[PDB]
């Protein structure tokens, strides 16, 4: 599923991400834009042998099990493929754990490089 921008904003809001750990909704929408282009099916492999999964590009070294990542920790206790669903519930539940683990949204590299410190509220412009 490729979410619309306001469509994703509404879903993230309904799941309680707006201001979760102090990160406004625009931060989360911006992160998803640059991590996955709003595509729930997005996957990308990394040099360490891990892969990123889904709308928020959750990493298989730390958070989910994909059966092929050395040193995996599976801290969200979930198969990585469940993070590719059209329903964002599992990704949101796991993201809440990730952002609570110490480093806040710095866990998301694209957020750090492209959203952090920018006018993120623009990502929710026009949304109801
Ligand atoms: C969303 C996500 O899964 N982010 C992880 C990120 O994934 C990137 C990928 O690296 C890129 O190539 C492409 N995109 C994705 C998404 O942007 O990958 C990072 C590197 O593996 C992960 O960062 C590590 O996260 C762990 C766990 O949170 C960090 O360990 C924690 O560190 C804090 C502070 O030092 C400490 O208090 C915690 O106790 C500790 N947790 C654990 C379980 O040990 C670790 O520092 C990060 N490493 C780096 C280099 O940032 C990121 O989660």
């Amino acid at each position: 599923k490729v979410f619309g921008r306001c469509e994703l904003a509404a879903a993230m809001k309904r799941h309680g991400l707006d201001n979760y750990r102090g990160y406004s909704l625009g931060n989360w929408v911006c992160a998803a834009k640059f991590e996955s282009n709003f595509n729930t099916q997005a996957t990308n492999r990394n040099t360490d042998g891990s892969t990123d999964y889904g709308i928020l590009q959750i990493n298989s070294r730390w958070w989910c099990n994909d059966g092929r990542t050395p040193g995996s920790r599976n801290l969200c206790n979930i198969p990585c493929s469940a993070l590719l669903s059209s329903d964002i519930t599992a990704s949101v539940n796991c993201a809440k754990k990730i952002v609570s683990d110490g480093n806040g949204m710095n866990a998301w590299v694209a957020w750090r490089n492209r959203c952090k410190g920018t006018d993120v509220q623009a990502w929710i412009r026009g949304c109801r």
